[PDB]
């Protein structure tokens, strides 16, 4: 019982996406088949398209999907046709990390999210000529009008929420907001600095406001992002080309910030931000540089300051509870991540990729045809 | 009401200590005057003697004192003459860090512990000719037969404990044991690696056994320290000159250790030990290199592993509760830190310094004359 | 160097306060002398006036003072004349609980706050005829135009804050807000119910909104308090005379609330509220019934639900950091506790007491003459 | 592909078990078929046999199984034939509680553990005449020579461990040890009291010793259990018929215990034990009285003491990590729970039930025939 889809396909390293007819098989096991309404586009999709992470091509990418369950496998227990879902990253659900509530550190994370196929090497998508299309990208491959996900990464959300907006809660927004709320455990009355005011950093700024922080510092080089950060809840905005960011943060906070989040991936920014921590302060790291990149820290500064540096994957959340919390906060007017979004038709995916790379659009969302 | 003391005096950078008569004034305010029974000697005393940290000379050092309260200032509330006390580091007791239970990060730490005088620039000790001797070293200057401490760093311990053994609980042993129990929060069933098997590292090994760790790895280059570590509770001992320590720890733990403590101060050891962390593992840092020393970490390894690096001062404990817990564990036969100790008369301080520097003695304790 | 004050004096059990001239001595030790601008009035003052807690009479009560430091004792380290301070409860600062950052559980709490005199049995206030007036009430006795406090319960606040509003941050508002932020650790996306919408409960409602709770339920019997609670950040208001509160909370939250705070002191309300907890939910208890009062719980409900019941004193905060956080949140427009307040001249203290007892005024603040 | 088993069957309320031939079907889905070596017997089995919890009869009970995987369903990912497993309680693995690492509070706990059948109402066991035998008891029904369990409650353990001893780690021993290590988070230097010295209480005593507690108090009425508790790591033993337990604990601990665990299920013991808590102390509750049973607490004592009361199910652990930690501690000589055990052949199940009820045997283990 296969069915026709329209998909954006990456066929060559660094080449534009092609919009193509394809076919997807029926769900098996505890998979759900999702009619995809809209999917966020991320720099991470483009990094895979460029083969810096060489997921085998031709491939259907996309890892910020939102849609409606159309069919369920025989093992699905908790989703039903008609449910609205946000598609998040894959996890195995049975390893020690998954079992402890930390699926972000699943032993099988890279196989399930970057493998290009299921554990048997099979794909669920075929192209117009019947050839396999590498898929299972973040256990969803949601750059297509239909997607398969496992029940545990298809997150039910209230039907009254505006579904086409919600796909980026499956990755980038959960990463920034979860880094603040869960990993760093930012709380009432603390100071927080976001190094980077892209979609992840803005999500962190907004999350720190929700969590009760009284000083919320956005650091970037783009004046319009700094202006937007102030509108989204930051108390201070620092242009790092114009001041010494370490000295500036020390002035604002009286000696250094309680919590910081590095989302640029630039090791010089990371090394500098660690110096901006205050007594017992904690830097969380979510931006990834090229493999092999090192950062340095001053040992005595870390020691005498009681400083912490912590790596964070995907916001280290429990998505099935955390994504609906973010939806509710948004519905309450407390989490305006719609301000990060521009919508595009799937057909315009290459323009959205360009706008993502140029920074003109913090979070493109592609609307799928049906 | 001044009184005569015998003191070890550092008069010149890098020069041997001289044993000299001196005089100490009566306690004021909330000071207690302590008849010092025995004091640990630390590399940190020798680093100050060598003026790498230039506490003004001539100075009376010593920061691991144990003794009997002989007199109290008029503001002392909770100590009385005859009480047995361990002398720990100074803290102001009124800053935000002190008020939160984290005196190790007191805003006034360096003034109170390394200033060489009280806040008015006055010393409580004078030499035989009546000249000031810089003092207040770790709020005690316990290389002398009598010492002044404030009530909040004179820690009451049970009179049935063997008092002459207990002074090192005021610094090095509390640092290693507190790093494990408090900062890292090592708990039942976890894996722990000590990088360094000096007095601090051995204390950490013993503390990890108390706290319930099931894999306890001692890393050093001295075979006799590794042999001793196995006797004191380590499950594994690694000679880092003989194996790749990162690979060896990964083998023992199935991928990396939950908790690690760096006490050598060697930045290459620190950078290497951070690589040995397992998923969501935490490296604690207590060994201090020369100021300005940097260490590096692989950003993606820290990020993808959810690794934490944390600086730790003095074991980040509450000494008035933690030191008596360590005494009780010792009395119960569960904390054999006596195995680190060799006793020397104060007159032999320079031989104890030599044995500390050569590594022949993990923890010299100097017995004071009276 | 004594000085004249105007004080409200409780001379007889249950009798109206009398406004009287008095004299206060100069500060000693680490006391500060505060020119009191305005002081909150609490039911707790009236309970002592009524001698249910028999603080010896004649007595000057008041434990929510705000004012300006006028003089300091010779041991004061961190306050200076001209500083704006909120006066909170007394703690000894040297016991194990104080040393761990939990002065709310100070071993000397009742002596320091309810003793009626200092530890030597001496009062700092004398009446017009020169007789002692029992004082040191919550280490302040701030129903007077001047008050003595110790440095550790005189909390510096920014001079730009409206000082006359801030005294209730020293007790009732810190109790409600700290119970939520610190003891219960309410966090983003959780559900919270306040049993009681007096000043403490309203503070808890406002604090839960600051901390990120997405369901915030106010429970009371007074329609105007429920209406006000919705304006101050509650998502739901329940009149417990009109619905079954347990069933109603279960409906709103899908099975029970994550966090609850009991501030009425009514044991039937407490026992009922514990039933309203959801899976792994926690009830915090701040309202005190008469001594000897018991509450009951269903053992299997607590066991099978993983429920927690926790007693909370004074919001279990670190006041010197927490009170300035609440001031900053108020200045940012995020903590509108001014909506609880009505101002009265000290001369009208008995009318404010009446309005407190009748519930007409949630938090009277008395303005002091000078 | 069904296969023959020998099973202990409960056919009538309160009646002796009957040993009977039966047949079990092949595993499906993510089930594993286990050749059961030995199974603990619990009062909880007898409570179901007596129909106080009316699991439908005829039924095969047993919920402390240990055995060897003989066959796997097609969805099993992480177990293979030949693996040694301890069988613990069932959880769904996909609800919010499971997803957060708290399967003890699974939304489906009672269906999965007390339903008497799978979710379709089907049993996997049939008796000699072919009639259904109610099963799936704690997702195992391990009073039989073969058992079906789901992969997520079949916990792999090292093959070198003595397998026949390990079944009680699947319930009673994990409950006592996990209550101490996980729920209460007993840590180095704390005081702990076990109310009850049955198998659960003894496990808690042993776990508190592992976790570093320096005062470990066993409370019971049976002198031989108190004597055994001292041998297994308790520092103090209290016969509650001979002293006032509250006063005695207050004397031993200097005012009350940091942590307590109630395992008798007697509400008078619970209410009394809550009074024995010290400042900021926590009582954990694992013993279950009859449904509808209430306990009381003094509100002011709980409030002024900052006391906590917490319900605990199954030790609130992650069994796949916690059970192997307990096995390792046992192999290291640090967890001597073999001292609780007496072995019996399955044929003697009714004598083991009698010895359990009389208290003569703390933890019977039944050896299965094959
Ligand atoms: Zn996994
Ligand atoms: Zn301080
Ligand atoms: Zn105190
Ligand atoms: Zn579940």
């Amino acid at each position: 019982d296969t069915r026709a889809v329209t998909a954006a396909v990456a066929r060559a390293a660094g080449a534009p996406f092609s919009i193509e007819p394809a076919r997807i098989r029926a769900p098996r096991g505890d998979e759900v088949l999702v009619r995809v309404v809209a999917t966020g586009l991320c720099h991470t999709d483009l990094i895979v398209r460029d083969q810096y992470y060489p997921v085998p091509l031709p491939a259907v990418l996309g890892h910020e999907g939102a849609g409606v369950v159309e069919a369920v496998g025989p093992n699905v227990k908790t989703l039903a046709a008609g449910d609205h879902v946000v598609l998040t990253y894959g996890a195995c659900g049975h390893c020690a990390s998954c079992a402890g509530g930390h699926g972000a550190y699943c032993r099988q994370f890279f196989a399930l999210n970057f493998g290009g196929a299921d554990a048997d090497g099979q794909t669920a998508l075929r192209d117009a000529a019947g050839e396999p299309l590498h898929d299972h990208f973040f256990a969803q491959s949601s750059f297509a009008s239909y997607a398969l996900a496992r029940e545990n990464n298809a997150i039910k959300v209230p039907k009254e929420a505006p579904l086409e907006l919600l796909g980026p809660l499956g990755c980038g927004i959960q990463t920034g907001a979860g880094a603040v709320i869960n990993s760093l455990a930012v709380r009432t009355g603390s100071s927080f600095a976001s190094f980077g005011a892209g979609a992840v950093g803005m999500s962190a700024v907004m999350a720190a406001r929700i969590a009760g922080a009284t000083t919320i510092i956005a650091v970037d080089i783009v004046p319009s992002r700094l202006a937007l950060a102030l509108e989204l809840g930051a108390t201070h905005a620092i242009n790092s080309k114009e001041v010494d960011v370490v000295d500036a943060i020390r002035e604002i906070t009286g000696g250094g910030v309680d919590y910081a989040l590095e989302s640029t991936g630039l090791p010089a920014v990371l090394s500098q931000g660690i110096d901006a921590l205050g007594s017992r302060g904690t830097m969380g790291v979510v931006g990834a540089p090229k493999l092999g990149t090192k950062a340095e820290f001053d040992v005595n500064s870390l020691l005498l300051g009681g400083h912490t540096i912590r790596g964070i994957v995907e916001g280290d959340s429990v998505p099935q509870t955390f994504i609906p919390q973010l939806v509710q906060l948004h519905l309450q007017g407390r989490f305006p991540f719609d301000r990060l979004v521009k919508f595009y038709p799937l057909e315009q995916i290459n323009q959205a990729a360009a706008d993502s790379s140029s920074g003109i659009t913090l979070k493109p969302i592609l609307r799928l045809p049906h």
